[PDB]
């Protein structure tokens, strides 16, 4: 039970558990193509987790045969935004798979995220955001780490994806190998657009230091600290 | 005698040694504004070195009062390119100052460059290039690390500048603090434009691995490896 959807209108529904892997029927995408999913708890164990973005039944990598997701009402999500609404931090110890149509993937958890052997399957871009998504009259305008001092931690087992990767947090402490098509890490207290452009930055009252003690297997790495040890 | 100009037409002339600091009267800039200076040996010790890009006498940071450089013929350089023509690697243990008009600064040495407590004063951008500048009919077209396996090493005393910084080499091994307005590091066997756009990349027969074991005090860091441990 690592993933516990919210009971409200943006809470998705668990549709299967196959060999220990939770399968999440994400909520209907909005007119911008965003499936905005809310959770009281969001954690992935070794068996991984599947996010069902499929209009046809077929074979998943992590959970065997899966069905179409009727919540999609005929249109797959462009962006799967997973948002923790409680005070609970997230632990990611395995792979998150988008089943069906490839999409962008975001996990936001302003309380903290730890990835230790996590990864992302069938995503064009995946982002881990220790911060709040900013919605304005229902539209996603970006993300905020303002006033936040919490940590994105990457453990010794690292992070892997074939797609693009964004790491957004007040501070980042990484101790393992990060494999991605491109790595963009943005630290400090910032506001961001939906595309992770930095729109504003603020000075924290105390230092927010970040540490990258592992390795980076990627052809392009960008690190922006608006408030870096290697 | 850390800096030994070439005897040919692109060799600059030492115009003073003030408190152990060599003062180099760079050669006349060409019509693109490039002062292309060639050296049999290029090394900077603790006292630093000054590159005279001045149309008026005045006070240098490293070498006291200095005169105008008559080689400029009334026009300061836009880019001061220092190029080692021999097989000798370069060691930079102190500051390189542009006296007079601020300019871009490049040191190229395809045999290897080591910076340990080096830095750059009065430069808009400084670049260390373990590679060859590419001139086509007298015009600077960029730089090449093709076929090169040599090392850019940054030691425990680090590198400091208030301007932009580019680090270009087949491999980079850094063990100290790099302070710069922005840091761009490009590793592998590549061809580059004059602005360090990557125009081509090639696969080395054996791995070229890079290491950044120090820290980076900069708001923007980009690392591109076309063939990275932190």
């Amino acid at each position: 039970n690592g993933i516990v959807p919210d009971a409200g209108h943006q809470g998705p529904d668990v549709s299967a558990v196959n060999g220990g892997t939770q399968v999440i029927n994400i909520v209907t995408p909005n007119n911008e193509g965003i499936s905005h999913n809310q959770y009281q708890d969001f954690n992935v164990g070794k068996p991984g987790a599947v996010f069902n973005n499929a209009l046809e039944a077929g074979q998943s990598q992590l959970a065997g045969h899966l069905n179409a997701n009727s919540n999609l009402n005929g249109q797959a999500a462009s962006l799967i935004l997973n948002e923790v609404v409680s005070r609970n931090p997230s632990f990611l110890l395995g792979q998150a798979e988008v089943f069906g149509i490839a999409a962008e993937y975001v996990l936001s958890n302003p309380n903290g995220i730890t990835c230790d052997g996590c990864g992302f399957i069938n995503t064009s871009r995946s982002s881990l955001v220790v911060g709040n998504p900013l919605f304005e009259n229902g539209q996603l305008k970006g993300y905020s780490t303002l006033n936040n001092t919490n940590l994105l931690s990457l453990g010794k087992n690292g992070l892997n994806t074939t797609g693009l990767l964004d790491l957004i947090a007040p501070r980042i402490d990484s101790r393992g190998k990060i494999t991605a098509a491109e790595i963009s890490a943005f630290t400090g207290q910032n506001t961001f657009s939906q595309h992770f452009d930095i729109l504003s930055s603020q000075k924290p009252v105390s230092a927010l230091d970040s540490y990258f003690f592992g390795s980076m297997q990627s052809g392009r790495i960008r690190i922006i600290n608006t408030a870096v040890k290697l």
